[PDB]
């Protein structure tokens, strides 16, 4: 990887690399510009070559070919797919060039939230675009904000401490290496995933809904800048869900094959381990965390828990969710 990646370098004999945008577990995207194109400035997505990258982004390939035909005005705000090429055994897909994710902006702005009314704009936007590959057939699997990325993430600043607002909160939604289609293969171990919905952590089978939870779940880090989740291993999670929502509910306890994570009806949790010490003082009832009793984070937040209901048939949909108060500010002037 480190050696085709340098600036300077020349790609398929068109794209010149002009700068690294962002590097990931697939390998990295580059800025490039495109000599056959009149010099325009693409996102180049360079691939390790390494058997399970080179799988998902052949299969990020076929996705973006589908949704690129299906909607080919970008309507629905999927990452435009220009075409890829091999690059020294390296699989290399050219995007329309984009911004920053909505994750770098925010550790960029020293993790402070987004205002409430870009969240409301970016939220729509993510449900209105994932609402598409739903109807398409496909579940994403792996949103989270820093596969959410500003069309253009240029800011001003102010004194509040010192604050970064976009001057234009537009986003598209990125990373289709692991978009499955329903009558496709679905995983039943699912790997690292920054959220993780219930019926993922235990093996109920998943599709669309456990997409609507990572939803939820960016929603929740937009609004306060950091995830209500903070880890990695899944009883711990688990744990999490259980102080922040409520407990399980029995009918998925039940059902589960998952009995590792349970000791006759309930979670196997130890809330005087370290894990446990932890969990108690980083985690609370959802409604806790809001930062205003104000109708318009009252009706986000009522958004967000329906987003996080457990069962993921009762779950809302994102038909539903666009259908959402929370949205009204941004219906048609009466
Ligand atoms: C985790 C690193 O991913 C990125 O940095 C990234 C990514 C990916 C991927 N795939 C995920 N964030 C981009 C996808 C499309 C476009 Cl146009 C751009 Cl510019 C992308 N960037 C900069």
């Amino acid at each position: 990887m480190h050696l085709i990646c340098q600036s300077g370098d020349v790609l398929s004999a068109r794209y010149e690399i002009v700068d690294t945008l962002g590097e990931g577990a697939f390998g990295k995207v580059v800025e490039c510009i495109d000599h056959k194109a009149g010099g325009r400035h693409v996102a180049v997505k360079i691939v390790k070559n390494v058997d399970r990258y080179c799988e998902a982004a052949r299969s990020e390939i076929q996705v973006l070919e589908h949704l690129n035909t299906t909607d080919p005005n970008s309507t629905f705000r999927c990452v435009q797919m220009l075409e890829w090429f091999e690059h020294h055994g390296h699989i290399c897909i050219v995007f329309e060039l984009l911004g920053l994710s909505t994750y770098d902006f925010i550790k960029e702005n020293g993790f402070l939230p987004f205002r409430l009314d870009h969240i409301r704009k970016m939220a729509y936007q993510i449900c209105k675009s994932v609402n598409f590959l739903h109807s398409n057939k496909l579940t994403h699997t792996d949103l989270k904000p820093e596969n959410i990325l500003f069309v253009q993430s240029d800011y001003t600043e102010a004194y509040n401490r010192d604050e970064r607002t976009l001057i234009n909160p537009d986003i598209k939604v990125v990373d289709f290496g692991s978009a499955t289609y329903d009558d496709e293969h679905h995983s039943t171990l699912v790997s690292t995933r920054h959220y993780r919905a219930p019926e993922v952590i235990l093996a109920l089978g998943w599709s669309q809904p456990c997409d609507v939870w990572s939803i939820g779940c960016i929603l929740i880090e937009y609004y306060l800048g950091f995830t209500v989740f903070p880890t990695h291993d899944s009883k711990e999670h688990l744990a999490m869900m259980e102080r922040i929502l409520g407990p399980l509910p029995k009918h998925m306890i039940q059902k589960t094959r998952k009995r590792k994570y349970f000791h006759h009806d309930r979670l196997d949790w130890d809330e005087h381990s370290s894990a446990g010490r932890y969990v108690s003082r980083a985690c609370k009832p959802l409604k806790e965390f809001m930062l205003s009793q104000d109708v318009e984070h009252e009706r986000l937040f009522d958004l967000i828990q329906k987003m996080l209901e457990y069962d993921p048939a009762k779950r809302i949909t994102l038909r539903e969710a666009l259908k959402h108060p929370f949205f009204d500010l941004l219906k048609k002037s009466i």
